[PDB]
């Protein structure tokens, strides 16, 4: 049986969106939280109606819909797919995905007697990462010093949200975090982290270590 | 069968954590609160992604490998554990208890199928402890 | 009225991109006429600047997504 | 003489083609040597706007109606 | 037997083309009727060459070939196409459809010796395609 | 009193670690308690320059042993 | 049979590294020049004698004992080292190595006579990846752009050598270099990247396509 | 038994690509010249490490990479290739050319064992034809 | 003379390191007594900023290298 969303926790989250804008992480908290419980597909696109203006929404679809066929593609190249099914009979079309699928269009009701958990999690998370790339490209990593008179954990901060929130693969972001720490982090901290006793491999760790052995002031 | 969390307690956490801080007992005390029932890895994962910011989510990520790699070891000190069984083929690895395991990377019903309770308790205690360590290091 | 709306002299690409889609969408045509006039709009509106800006564009854009995408990048900073 | 032939600042670029396959066609070049010829003519006539917009084409244009294609869908409409 | 297409209707048919342009209705229905019977490629092409000028005729080509291949895939998607037979011996290549296979290039005879109707009605139906497209192209 | 002892402004170090541990080892605190309550006070006594020079030490310091070597090494010669 | 290398290669190689210095990309290709043939030990030390000063001499020597330390502890892991033999009597132990042993201080003869071809090419690019430490040293790629009036293939040479020669893994020099051509690069070839029709994974095929498509002027 | 280049020559033709360029007929007349026997995957590639500037080898190799998939494409086209075998188990994988095969990486002398004539001479016309299409398309 | 040997109040450090390892070197001290002078000449000579840099070493530094690249590192641009 399909339930929807309340609409004060939609209002609120459509203020913060207006507020806030679309890339603090405030806003991409509360959409995680709003995206906890697996959406259908009339679900998430009224609420990307509700909360995104016109132009945000168009680049959402089409951010959507590139994400769905990722995820079709892999699915096609492995059979064992939480969407699919062991036959052929239960393969996913992106008409079952977009909810545009015979006895989808328009009724929620119907489109939650279809689909399947596994439909609605790879949904869920395709919309997710769609959201994001949209975010990012509504409105540089390696121009972030940290100032003369910020603390550290802001410095690493905003530089963690810049390189997670840019257009790196996602196999490159430790290392070029890393690597950003040493040379950025005015040079106290750069020699602190270079005589590191031990090796550091892991922003974290570093973010540890440099927590613990820095000049309180 | 698994269920998730509400956002609404997700959010009211994130925003407590925003306004007292990482070290406040009141901040300790809902994370024991939403710590109560024993969770599935990829709910303290994504609880810890939402509430807390990307440095301190390194840091946690690191500290809750190593109270882990802590855990396996009793383990392997005892065959008795609440998350081993008695023979060798119930020795749990750490991509069981991480989530890495197969039939569980990303799936959470899947997760929550082939998971024990011990495994799961286990995994809470050993998030705390990391939540702990994280705290008392960011401030 | 959608096919009176033109981009403003001073207004920028997303505002304009913004009133068009709400008054395309918000409007009596059929859903499947929609993102081909919002495209053919985006084209021959958003004055000439961005009219050879999307012109003059290697690959084929058939989204208003995408058009969007495009001329956000390629856009004359100012 | 289709070596002299240049696109003139204000003739369009079909007419501009047309007028350079006439004359390559119509010349004393064998079969086998007019298409590269009309393609590296059609890249160093054609004043340097279109110069430049088949400079910067995404795709490998192979073939004489390929460039004319590409250049009528992306050229400046003025 | 072959036989060609008067060059009086062709003359009328190019300085119609020439006066009113590609894409007026008169001159479709002109097409249209020059493209009544079932024309070899050779005829069309030949017709081609003669109405449109350098440009056009190169985007013609163009045209021409890529409907001719969606014709050729359309045809192994099913082995009931008029152009082809039942048993694999009679499948329809495109060195066939435009005139290039084996005793067919350059000799209309012998074109309309070897071409099934089938494949004389697909070519045609193919051409005025890529005829439309291209007029629909040039202004 | 060990909690009222504090490096003067124009002491050396070796002078306030005696002193110190001095009066911690010759209080009421039970013996498996001075250790950690002699670091604890290096860390917070001995005046920001030392405070400064123990935090940020590479190696993590587990002794009041190897605390004072460690400041010995490194000090401010002065 | 040993023969020494030409002092006149090694005075004008000499000379080189004094008037261009230890980082230029001509010093490390004369460098790789006279690193052709496998060199003793005695070689080596001798040539790095001779080209660098005392403090960069100095430098050397521990960088390559480390790198050799590394190799050792690799071919400790590994029984198939072309250094090693597959019996236990043919572990090549440091002094062996460093030219130490029994049979070898001082004398390039016995040398020569006892080494192994793999200890050779072993010993030759650990003396040379020794080099390129100490030059990176004794001498930063966030900080690189395309000037205004700079060709690209010269910005190129130059970010490629500044990632390369820095303290990034191997792994992450190649996003790097993309996202670096992507970001600096002035915005005329930044939007020629950008308005790319097909997707660029690898410097080289960025290189290829901006030199095709570049603004002749 | 491997014997590697003269590092005067190589000293002498990289000093010539660098007065010259990369496109003159001095230049690939003497990089013809020092293509003369065959090379190990080893020696040409070093040899281009130090003649080509750091761009120039992105190229290279992205070039040299394509030369030898079309040599590998003709091999398996043709089991007579003088790098292939008669039997499936000669066959010439893309490791054992670029160098990557087990007992060749890093180590010359192990590469000039298990190395075929045949395997040189191919993989040196096609880094000579590499270098072409990159000194072509440098300047 | 070795034991002569300071860094002058404008003088690199890689300069002075090369001046006192070659007069070390070219000196007549056997060979197992170079590496300990040239050292302790680090620690006493070069002039007191040096001085304090090498003496608040976290690491124990047993090489002139070591020593040198601690240094390099660490130093005061200036």
């Amino acid at each position: 049986a399909w339930t929807p969303l309340e609409p004060k926790l939609i209002t609120r989250l459509a203020d913060t969106v207006r507020t806030k804008g679309l890339r603090s992480p405030i806003t991409m908290a509360e959409v995680e939280a709003l995206m906890s419980s697996p959406l259908l597909p009339h679900d998430v696109t009224n609420l990307m109606r509700v909360i995104l203006g016109p132009a945000p929404y168009a680049l959402w679809m089409d951010a959507w819909g590139v994400q769905l066929q990722t995820v079709i593609a892999a699915a096609t190249r492995d059979p064992r797919h939480p969407a699919n099914g062991q036959g052929r009979g239960e393969r996913t079309n992106l008409n079952r995905l977009k909810g545009l699928a015979d006895g989808m269009v328009g009724n929620p009701q119907g489109q939650a007697a279809l689909l399947r958990p596994g439909e609605l999690v790879a949904i869920t998370a395709s919309a997710l990462q769609a959201f994001r790339e949209v975010a990012r490209l509504a409105e540089p990593w390696a121009d972030i010093m940290q100032g003369p008179s910020e603390s550290f954990v802001d410095f690493a901060n905003r530089l963690i949200k810049a390189v997670e929130g840019s257009d790196l693969p996602p196999s490159a972001r430790a290392p070029v975090i890393i690597d950003c720490f040493r040379q950025k982090s005015q040079p106290d901290i750069q020699q602190l982290i270079r005589t590191a006793p031990s090796t550091l491999t892991t922003p974290g760790e570093i973010i540890k270590y440099v927590l613990d052995r820095q000049k309180t002031a």
